[PDB]
């Protein structure tokens, strides 16, 4: 038995598995538990520790998704299949897996953990875009991803009862926060310095740690892609988690503790089958149960917490795709079609809008519609099928992410904004949907040096240099390098300054204000209107 | 006659007149000035529909300028041209109603196209005998047969109690129509065509052109028209009866007076408590606001300007619209705390926010909010420069740049020929300060020619310039195209279309196509805040 692989966490003995990445090897420690499985009348419930084990637990091996939604329109297409669940379904789904360099560090190494994003309905750390084992063998980090519970099993509430009180999911990701505190160290991993990020409800699930006092003894450093805690799709109330669990629970057959009784009875694809159907608005870029403001893990809304909060000692870098909406359109706004270059009508820009933002009043509606109008080219469907993408990505990603840079920026934190512009060779999506939702995570994790994937050499440099930047912050608050090249340099995110950097094929380029006219009228103007 | 200058002795339908020969630079030019169009609508007359001049006997002297209808006159800065430019250059009077023509001298022997101009000033001010309107030099440049006529200002003019007999409203509307009648009759006598004529006019002058358009017993007096800077639609250019009626209530009170028993009361009154008092009526504090201006009466105006333009038929229309650079600059020293024409006038974020309350004065606060958030610029939004900017570029394109794309798009989608310029050439000789950048009736002055008179110290470019747009304007009266038939070479001037919206560059280099009239900030004005006023 090769002594790298075998390691003694507080619950016992685990064996992991040498794999190889372009470089050299690594040492990976894979489905590793990290609670009680959440099973039998265990649904909805707050995870418990896992309990230990005799003997040594085999940890070579993904373990099971979390129960969700499977994409089966496409067959065979990659844009939709590599989110999909790339191992079985199940309940029993938490667990956590753990890349180091092999031999395992010498001494204490900064750790990076991975929220995956979905909606808060999907996802999985076992997809192949959240490999870790680049990052691990090229920058020696020791990187975390966990499982957590998506959709009704992981954020269903009845708010204020004691067997559905909401947030399970985000307890979970906790849970395996509190995993890596008290075990990281054996595998060389620095508990003290301890960087989360995310993407899309991930970066929203990161946020949602800062802003939980509990979460906040647990990291030092904060990684938001494409997603926020603030904003339209995060999280919900109270009252409209009630009225999605009472509903869903009408539609398949079910006092609070009948009502899950009964709940806790059904398959669990029964679930996934009338999860959507509880949605108030037609809509997209919304999803029926995500976390909700409990009046505990969140004290109050996340816009609340993020304008009176103290965020002095804490560094963040956050950043957008250059086409954050488009992904989105093809699920529910006609005239939209990965399979056509989807030229659309005005009239079809106007039913788009009520749409991609479906709790806006008629005359809101028509503040968008007007501000994001070409008046020179109006009626022009090219222009009309780009706004429609914008307005879906600035309402739902850009400018919630403006809004809580300038926040934390504003009241102490250390922040870094980025947008990244570069289009994978390789998507599968069409062309008119330009840099979308999710495609710059596979740079990040470094897929580029694997020769096999066929990426060009420019995109393997590229992805080098974003792996630096990510693991620059991760050790020291600063993606920049310490002492190489030099230059230009990445400055801090400011009020005054606004300044954030492109991610691009090209060196850095520093620009100023982030959409600010436009997130303006987001952020600004349109809530005076509610109001 | 008999040893008078024979060729400048001329017969109309109300009798003879001695006219005057002048000198232009490049030559002689023939003036009539002073013809009386009307009886002096004094007395018993005032604030009633003007009624036609009663024929004279003998020669009536018509070699100079005559009274001004009686206004205010600015005095707060002695001696500085900024102002007293367009203040009363003859003596103040009710009976005031003259116009004026310049031809060629000798007259042309052949029917020429006229050009009728109508000034601005609030419709509380101005006269055709200023200065900056002086026909000598497009009359001997251009060959053509200029008209001007006063037309009554402030109470005089537009003081109205609606569905009343004696003060029905816009009396001074009534006046200028009454001399294109006279046009109409007369001016073949000083060979003008009357089946050529073309109205320009700026600011009020432009808005007064627009109503002629909309007014249907108008349209068979003229053929073609020009609007500088200035419309019939818009904040500013009319009220509505009830809010008429309120103000001259008001007046009345304040001056000490059944409609009959008012309107009685205020005839009694000397003009120059009328004049005292006709700011006191405004229902907000203000800017580019007028206390008596055009009425929607349902009379000369059948309608709002902002329905009739929706909805009329333009078909055989041909118009030119235009505006300056910095529409706005110009009224925010009258009224907006922080800003002076002795200053650089930079402002605070709080001294714009309460600006664009002054600057649109019937904006709610929510609007107030969504102009002020529009405007700002959020990269700096605390830069004293931006700011005050900004302050102008509000008050501008609310009052005279949007309202002017709201008229081009309708006119240019129900059927008329438009073309739309901006002026961006600053005089030379300005004395309004540099902040103010090309301001409100900073234009005129070019198209009038002065820039020729070598006495005036423009510079050289400034003469070829106004050369070229004396030519636009000309081209434009004769055939409703302002392009040089001949000049095939040099670029030319577009149409307005709804489709490409282009219009033209006006400064000292070669015109330049441009697309969009301030296209996305006027959607927020004409489109936009319209749907949240109710
Ligand atoms: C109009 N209406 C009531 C609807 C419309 C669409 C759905 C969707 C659905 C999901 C799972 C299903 N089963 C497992 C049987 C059946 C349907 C759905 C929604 C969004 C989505 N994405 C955004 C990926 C994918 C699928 C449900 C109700
Ligand atoms: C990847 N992609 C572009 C997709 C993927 C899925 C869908 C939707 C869908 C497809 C197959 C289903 N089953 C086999 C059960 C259920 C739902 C769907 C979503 C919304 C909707 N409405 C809002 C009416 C209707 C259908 C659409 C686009
Ligand atoms: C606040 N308030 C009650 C006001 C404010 C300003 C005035 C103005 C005024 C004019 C002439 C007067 N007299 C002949 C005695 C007296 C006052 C006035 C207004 C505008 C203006 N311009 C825009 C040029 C010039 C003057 C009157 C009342
Ligand atoms: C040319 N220029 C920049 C001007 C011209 C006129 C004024 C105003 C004024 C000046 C002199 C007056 N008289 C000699 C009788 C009466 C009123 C005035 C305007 C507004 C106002 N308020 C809004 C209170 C008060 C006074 C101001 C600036
Ligand atoms: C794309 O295809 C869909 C249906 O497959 C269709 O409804 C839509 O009109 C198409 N769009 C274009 C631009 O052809
Ligand atoms: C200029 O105008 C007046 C001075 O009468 C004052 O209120 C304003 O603050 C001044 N602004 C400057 C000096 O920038």
């Amino acid at each position: 038995e090769d002594p790298q692989l075998l390691v003694r966490v507080r619950g016992g003995q685990l064996r992991g598995i040498r794999l190889k990445a372009p470089g050299g090897p690594v040492s990976a420690f894979l489905g590793i538990p990290f609670a009680e499985p959440p099973v039998g009348s265990r649904r909805f419930m707050p995870p418990e520790p896992k309990r230990p084990w005799s003997g040594v637990l085999d940890a070579t091996t993904f373990q099971n998704v979390c129960y969700q939604y499977v994409d089966t329109l496409y067959p065979g297409f990659e844009g939709t299949e590599m989110w999909n669940p790339n191992r079985e379904l199940s309940e029993d789904c938490l667990y956590l897996n753990v890349w180091t360099p092999y031999p395992r560090p010498a001494s204490p190494t900064p750790v990076l953990i991975w929220i995956y994003g979905g909606g808060f309905y999907s996802g999985a750390a076992s997809l192949d875009v959240y490999d870790g084992r680049f990052l691990a063998q090229v920058e020696g980090a020791v990187l975390v991803s966990m499982n957590y519970r998506v959709g009704t099993f992981g954020f269903l509430a009845l708010p204020g009862s004691r067997e559905a009180p909401g947030n399970v999911g985000l307890l979970d990701q906790r849970l395996a926060l509190q995993w890596v505190q008290e075990n990281i160290a054996a595998f060389g991993g620095d508990p003290m310095s301890v960087t989360l990020f995310g993407e899309s409800a991930g970066a929203a699930s990161v946020g949602m740690h800062i802003l939980s006092l509990p979460s906040r003894s647990l990291f030092h450093r904060a990684v938001l892609q494409s997603g926020t805690p603030n904003g339209p799709w995060a999280t919900v109330s109270a009252g409209e988690a009630r009225r999605r669990a009472t509903l869903l629970a009408r539609l398949v057959g079910c006092n609070d503790t009948e009502l899950i009784a009964c709940l806790r009875t059904r398959p669990a694809q029964d679930l996934v089958d009338h999860e959507w159907h509880v949605l108030p608005q037609e809509s997209i870029f919304r999803f029926s149960f995500v976390p909700v403001v409990d009046g505990d893990f969140l004290s109050d809304t996340p816009e609340a917490l993020i304008n009176t909060g103290d965020f002095q000692d804490l560094q963040v870098l956050v950043g957008v795709v250059k086409d954050e909406g488009s992904y989105f359109l093809v699920y529910g706004v006609p005239g939209f079609s990965k399979d056509n270059e989807s030229l659309i009508s005005r009239a079809q820009f106007l039913a788009g809008v009520r749409i991609g933002v479906p709790q806006a009043s008629d005359l809101a509606a028509e503040a968008v519609v007007l501000h994001y109008t070409d008046w020179l080219h109006p009626e022009d469907p090219t222009h009309l099928r780009d706004a429609m993408s914008a307005v879906v990505g600035d309402h739902n990603v850009v400018c919630p992410v403006a809004q809580l840079a300038g926040r934390l920026a504003a009241q102490g934190a250390r922040v870094y904004a980025y947008i990244f512009e570069h289009r994978a060779s390789t998507l599968t999506w069409p062309l008119w949907m330009g840099v979308p939702h999710g495609y710059e995570i596979e740079f990040i994790f470094g897929l580029p040096l694997d020769p096999s994937l066929n990426y060009t050499t420019e995109e393997r440099i590229f992805a080098q240099r974003l792996m630096k930047y990510w693991t620059n912050f991760a050790r020291t608050g600063d993606p920049n390098d310490p002492r190489d090249s030099k230059s230009p340099q990445w400055p801090p995110y400011t009020t005054a300054a606004q300044q954030y950097v492109s991610l691009n094929l090209k060196p850095l380029e520093v620009r100023r204000g982030l959409r600010a006219q436009t997130c303006a009228f987001w952020n600004r103007f349109l809530p005076k209107l509610l109001s």
